[PDB]
């Protein structure tokens, strides 16, 4: 019961220097429709890269230090994350880069962004497997005034 859900530039990149620079409010607008009445699981980095808890959701925090806030649920290990999330049908896993090569292996289903951009980065999607992946929905944007890039929504399911 696993999906991760994630936005990628260029050559997989997905952030740089705790940023995506990436201003996409429709792909924000996907995620949080995607997300919202779920569990997400993140990484530390990206607890700090959000900087605040995502309302509506059980936000639940990778780190092997103490958690520093109580307003979100802190775990130590990507089986007590899942238990952590309670017996749900969808878990979410929101990044980062060392999160989702984790969670990878298990899940079942990608929600991926495909941005038209190019980002020089410093974190990078996982290289997986695309022959065990099957495209079940595409949907591409094209750039307009609130939104600087081209984009396509797919949403991918473990053959
Ligand atoms: N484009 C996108 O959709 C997207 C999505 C998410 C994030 N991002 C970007 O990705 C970057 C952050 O990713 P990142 O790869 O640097 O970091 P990350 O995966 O967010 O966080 C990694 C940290 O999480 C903790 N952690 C990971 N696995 C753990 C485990 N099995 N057990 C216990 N703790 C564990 C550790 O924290 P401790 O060091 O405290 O132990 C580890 O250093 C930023 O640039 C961010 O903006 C982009
Ligand atoms: N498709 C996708 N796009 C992303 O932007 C994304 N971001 C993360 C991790 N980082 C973030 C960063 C910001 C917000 C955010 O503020 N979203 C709002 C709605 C839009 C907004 O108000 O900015 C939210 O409540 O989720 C969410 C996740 C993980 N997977 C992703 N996946
Ligand atoms: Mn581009
Ligand atoms: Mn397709």
């Amino acid at each position: 019961m696993i999906s991760l859900i994630a936005a990628l530039a260029v050559d997989r990149v997905i952030g740089m220097e705790n940023a995506m620079p990436w201003n996409l409010p429709a792909d924000l607008a996907w995620f949080k429709r995607n997300t919202l009445n779920k569990p997400v699981i993140m990484g530390r980095h990206t607890w700090e890269s959000i900087g605040r808890p995502l309302p509506g959701r059980k936000n639940i925090i990778l780190s092997s230090q103490p958690g520093t806030d109580d307003r979100v649920t802190w775990v130590k290990s990507v089986d007590e994350a899942i238990a952590a999330c309670g017996d749900v049908p969808e878990i979410m896993v929101i990044g980062g880069g060392r999160v989702y090569e984790q969670f990878l292996p298990k899940a079942q289903k990608l929600y991926l962004t495909h941005i038209d951009a190019e980002v020089e980065g410093d974190t990078h999607f996982p290289d997986y497997e695309p022959d065990d992946w099957e495209s079940v929905f595409s949907e591409f944007h094209d750039a307009d005034a609130q939104n600087s890039h081209s984009y396509c929504f797919e949403i991918l399911e473990r053959r």
